């Protein structure tokens, strides 16, 4: 077919890493906003059917077992699994509130090899990494730099509208025109190999 | 206004730098088969309705006024650009015949205000080596008859390039090259939805 099979008992998981408070040694600062964001995606998850974690204030130690511990469960009853990263960011790295880890390694962890369980499934990656390469089939990643936010607000609006008609990249299309309206604009980084709808 | 208008005289320009031989001191090969490429490439673009224009071996130099006189052409008739990369590559950065050459360049005259007849519309390189930003660009960009990449595109285009979106075109390129086993990838900030007709 062309598109996922979303025949499954469950939708599948939600990961939220929602960093707010850095430690001084950083200089980052309080990332304000940050909680209305970390809400509207819950909320909108949630609906979706998603089965929806948020984390707060994570060190780099916790987002890389955190990962690997999902990455470790067993997917075979969920139809994808997604996560959502809003924190401070340069180029390639998400800071943790310790430290600095880089995007790869953290989403390295849901690959063909190493989690079998989610093989011929989308992997879904939303980064919201304010401050500033996983090579893969069925990964997809939703960057965006622009300083809730901008990008969150109108991911969630149009998900909650459209999130069961639309294909992903028709979403995250009108996504990149409204951060673009309000006027630095997001991206998409697709490795997908069919349609993603979030329906049945 | 959730497509890009394509409402005008022609698709736009499309131009094919195709690099197949190489200047010793850089000790890169032959790329055999990059002529059955631009070949399919070449028929298959004209057919969309692009005005394709195929460049041989061209140098460092020549690929950067190729894409700078690309860019101060006047686009107001066009509904969009479209360029195709056929080299070798490394890692932000395409060769030449006399060297290599970084990706960002190339793009970097046909941004949102170098290339004012451009803005709004759609900047498409289509580019297969073996940042940049900004609003309506999309890269299509692939690592390896000709390569199972070009292959795929070609024969998805041919059949569906005037009733499917570029992302559902893509997508099937990248499921099709991922059958015969790395994997193709796209890049994309455009704010509308693509389709090669009306
Ligand atoms: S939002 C994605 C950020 N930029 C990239 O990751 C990127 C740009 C680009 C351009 C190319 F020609 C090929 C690959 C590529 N990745
Ligand atoms: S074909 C593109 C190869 N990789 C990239 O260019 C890439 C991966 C990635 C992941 C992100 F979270 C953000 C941007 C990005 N570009």
């Amino acid at each position: 077919t062309y598109q996922y099979n979303m025949n499954f008992e469950k939708l599948g998981k939600c990961i939220i890493i929602n960093n707010k408070n850095f430690d001084k040694v950083t200089g980052m600062g309080v990332r304000n906003g940050t909680d209305k964001d970390a809400e509207a995606l819950f909320k909108c998850f949630r609906s979706l059917g998603f089965d929806v974690i948020v984390y707060n204030d994570c060190s780099c130690a916790k987002m890389q077992d955190l990962l690997k511990k999902a990455s470790e469960e067993d997917h075979t009853n969920a139809a994808c699994f997604a996560c959502i990263l809003l924190s401070h960011g340069e180029e390639n790295v998400i800071y943790g509130k310790d430290g600095v880890t880089p995007i790869k390694d953290l989403t390295a962890h849901f690959r063909g090899d190493r989690c079998k369980t989610l093989l011929e499934k989308p992997k879904l990656f939303f980064i919201q990494a304010c401050r500033g390469i996983p090579v893969e089939a069925d990964f997809l990643f939703a960057y965006s730099t622009v300083p809730g936010s901008w990008f969150v607000q109108a991911l969630c609006s149009i998900l909650e509208e459209h999130g069961k008609d639309l294909e992903i990249m028709q979403i995250l299309t009108r996504v990149n025109d409204r951060v673009a309206r309000h006027f630095q604009i997001p991206c998409v980084v697709s490795m997908l190999t069919k349609e993603l709808y979030f329906s049945q």
